[PDB]
C-alpha cells in the first residue's frame, strides 16, 4: 500500500512552481530547482503554485499527501509526533495527527483514509485571476525533519493530485520536503553536493 508518485501533467498540463526566494539567512521557506526540494519552517507559509495550460473543470479538487521518500519506509504512514500531536498549535480545521494543513482556506477539507490510513489535506480548484498565471495555496508542514518519535530524521515527499469532482485523477506531480530552522542554510548546504 504505497502512493503513486509518478508525475502525470494530465489534460490540463498539470505543473507545480515555487518561489524563487534565494538561501539568505532570513527566508523562511525557499525551493532547489536541482533537488527539486522545499526547503520550509515548522508552522510557516510554505507557497505551492498550481499550473495549468487549460482550465480544468468545475468542481476540481487538489490535494496533498506526504509519503517517505526511502522505499524501506514507504509503507509506514507519515504523521506528527506524539509531541506535536499533542501540542495546542490546532487551527481548529486540521485533525492533530496531520503533517500538512492548508492555512487561509476555511474550504480545506482533511481525510484519514478508512483503508490506507494515509492522511492528506483537499482543496476546491480556483481558477487564477485573468491577469494572473497561477494559483497559490499556502500549506504548514507542523513538524520539523528532525522530529524525534516522528519523521525522525526520514525524507518525505509531498505528491499533490489533481482530481475531478467524483475523485478521478487528473494529474500528479510531486517534490521532496525538508522542514527545518534554517532553510537556506540548508539548501546552500546540500547544493554544496551537486
Ligand atoms: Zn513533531
Amino acid at each position: 500500500s504505497v502512493p503513486s508518485q509518478k508525475t502525470y501533467q494530465g489534460s490540463y498540463g498539470f505543473r507545480l512552481g515555487f518561489l524563487h526566494s534565494g538561501t539568505a539567512k532570513s527566508v523562511t521557506c525557499t525551493y532547489s530547482p536541482a533537488l527539486n526540494k522545499m526547503f520550509c519552517q515548522l508552522a510557516k507559509t510554505c507557497p505551492v503554485q498550481l499550473w495549468v495550460d487549460s482550465t480544468p473543470p468545475p468542481g476540481t479538487r487538489f490535494r496533498a499527501m506526504a509519503i517517505y521518500k526511502q522505499s524501506q519506509h514507504m509503507t509506514e504512514v507519515v504523521r506528527r509526533c506524539p509531541h506535536h500531536e499533542r501540542c495546542s498549535d490546532s487551527d481548529g480545521l486540521a485533525p492533530p495527527q496531520h503533517l500538512i494543513r492548508v492555512e487561509g482556506n476555511l474550504r480545506v477539507e482533511y481525510l484519514d483514509d478508512r483503508n490506507t490510513f494515509r492522511h492528506s489535506v483537499v482543496v476546491p480548484y480556483e481558477p487564477p485571476e485573468v491577469g494572473s498565471d497561477c494559483t497559490t495555496i499556502h500549506y504548514n508542514y507542523m513538524c520539523n525533519s528532525s522530529c524525534m518519535g516522528g519523521m525522525n530524521r526520514r525524507p518525505i515527499l509531498t505528491i499533490i493530485t489533481l482530481e475531478d469532482s467524483s475523485g478521478n485523477l487528473l494529474g500528479r506531480n510531486s517534490f521532496e520536503v525538508r522542514v527545518c530552522a534554517c532553510p537556506g542554510r540548508d539548501r546552500r548546504t546540500e547544493e554544496e553536493n551537486l
